[PDB]
């Protein structure tokens, strides 16, 4: 018998969601960015409804919701494809019908970008991570995204607590061996946000050269 | 009481100055070449401090450079964030060099700054009290993640040695909130953020040649 708010979030998770990149357009830079941004934007209208699940998010105002989702998008993306190529050697499951290696990667353009992902991969596999504690950080990145146009700084705090609360009992009773897990999973969190930083950086610098946009 | 706790607080350098320079009129230019000059100075202290966390001079050179290269800019932020708790809106760079909202405006490092004061309000707060600030102070250090660790098994021990005595620290001084530990923790992504808008900014201010950059330059 373990956390009520854990075992809620494992519940909450969203059921699998495909990339569908076309077959029948030739494999391109282009190609590949066009359907990475495709499943993001599904993935994102996704994240929207799994919020409203999310123990203690859907009493916020709807300004502040929607300012933790804008600050924190991208590190629930990012968390996701992580913990989806946990079992996998240097390769990132986007999708399981999505998955990059290393030629995939250079192909286009994202070498840089889906090495750094993989640098998170890497930390989580040495600690083992559980998808329990995967639900359990998505939920706390978003509550902790720090940013600065919040309206109620107490509640998003008492969001915060909450989850932080879940995380700490979590590891309390499941991993009595380190009595610092809990700990150690909330220091993943700087490099889940600096990776998540570059991605939007990148994905600004391709919106911009015109590469798949219209935005 | 702890031990690694006193020990970084006997380890913290003592207080480095500014000296803004008279004969020079105030401009973004003065303020720019100032700031530099004060982190230059910084560092030099910041690298002899390192020196002082046990087990980090033990670690190769290869990676005691790695932490530094990595965390610099969080160090030098989190110091400017301590020094700034008693103050409003005001960023303490030195006790001679308090920047307010005008002084920010005219360096052009208003976002900058004003991203600075909103890491400064959660340490408040929080009541941030020294013990805590040089523990993640240290910790900022051994978890800045260089893509380039050789022995990552060693910083990882550096890790949990900070991490437990932060942990020990908050238990005894603290057992009111059993997650003050975690929260103080939870602190640190903003803090990296930061320092990367900083890294950014400054060297934006060095490709477009904005600051007379000596150094052998
Ligand atoms: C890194 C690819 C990516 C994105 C986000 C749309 C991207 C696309 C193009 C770029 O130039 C940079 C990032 C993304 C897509 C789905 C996820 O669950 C997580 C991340
Ligand atoms: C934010 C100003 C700054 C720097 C350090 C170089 C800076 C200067 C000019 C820039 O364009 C950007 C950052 C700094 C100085 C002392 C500290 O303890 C911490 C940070």
């Amino acid at each position: 018998p373990y956390n009520k708010i854990v075992s809620h979030l494992l519940v909450a998770e969203p059921e699998k969601i495909y990339a569908m990149p076309d077959p029948t357009v030739p494999d391109s830079d282009i190609k590949a960015l066009t359907t990475l941004c495709d499943l993001a934007d599904r993935e994102l209208v996704v994240i929207i409804g799994w919020a409203k699940h999310i123990p203690g998010f859907s009493t916020l105002s709807l300004a502040d919701q929607m300012s933790l989702l804008q600050s924190a998008w991208m590190e629930i993306l990012i968390l996701g494809v992580v913990y989806r190529s946990l079992s996998f050697e240097d390769e990132l499951v986007y999708a399981d019908d999505y998955i990059m290696d290393e030629d995939q990667s250079k192909l286009a353009g994202l070498l840089d970008l889906n090495n750094a992902i993989l640098q998170l991969v890497k930390k989580y596999k040495s600690m083992k991570l559980e998808k329990e504690e995967f639900v359990t950080l998505k939920a706390i990145a978003l509550a902790n995204s720090d940013s600065m146009h919040i309206e109620d700084v107490e509640a998003v705090q008492k969001l915060q607590d909450v989850l932080h609360e879940a995380l700490q009992d979590y590891e309390a009773g499941q991993h009595m061996e380190d009595p610092r897990r809990a700990g150690k999973m909330l220091m993943t969190l700087p490099l889940l946000r600096q990776t998540s930083t570059k991605a939007v950086q990148h994905f600004y610098n391709i919106k911009l050269e015109g590469k798949v946009p219209m935005h």
